[PDB]
């Protein structure tokens, strides 16, 4: 944006990122707490898949709403920190990781 910078039609630049990998969100927002799919802050709530189906959290989409409101100690990620595309990659990768 100089003095002399042109008009644009163009549009939209900001937003043409690749879609983040659900291994590398996972490590970023999930490991620290959940590190090998464990659980270092309520050791009894381990991602584990039989673990995890106990309470009802069963599918990707189960996962992706799961974390918008989750259990004690815990933190809520809404919509601005893991939007809904990011949320479904997170919930792929703990069912494609956690048996
Ligand atoms: C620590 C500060 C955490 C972070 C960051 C994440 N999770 Fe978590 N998780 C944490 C606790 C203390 C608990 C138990 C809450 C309770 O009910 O007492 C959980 C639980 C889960 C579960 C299972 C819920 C259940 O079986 O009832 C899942 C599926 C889960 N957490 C997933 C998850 C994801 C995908 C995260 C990153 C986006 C994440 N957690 C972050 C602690 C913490």
């Amino acid at each position: 944006a100089a003095s002399w910078s042109h008009p644009q039609f163009e549009k939209g630049a900001e937003t043409a990122v690749p879609n983040s990998g659900g291994g590398e969100l996972f490590a970023t927002h999930c490991a620290g707490c959940h590190p090998q799919g464990g659980n270092t802050v309520h050791p009894e709530k381990t991602l584990a898949r039989a673990r995890r189906e106990a309470n009802g959290i069963r599918t990707v989409r189960d996962v992706a709403a799961y974390i918008r409101n989750p259990g004690p100690g815990m933190p809520a990620f809404g919509e601005a920190m893991i939007p809904p595309a990011d949320a479904l990659k997170i919930g792929e990768y703990v069912v494609a990781s956690f048996p």
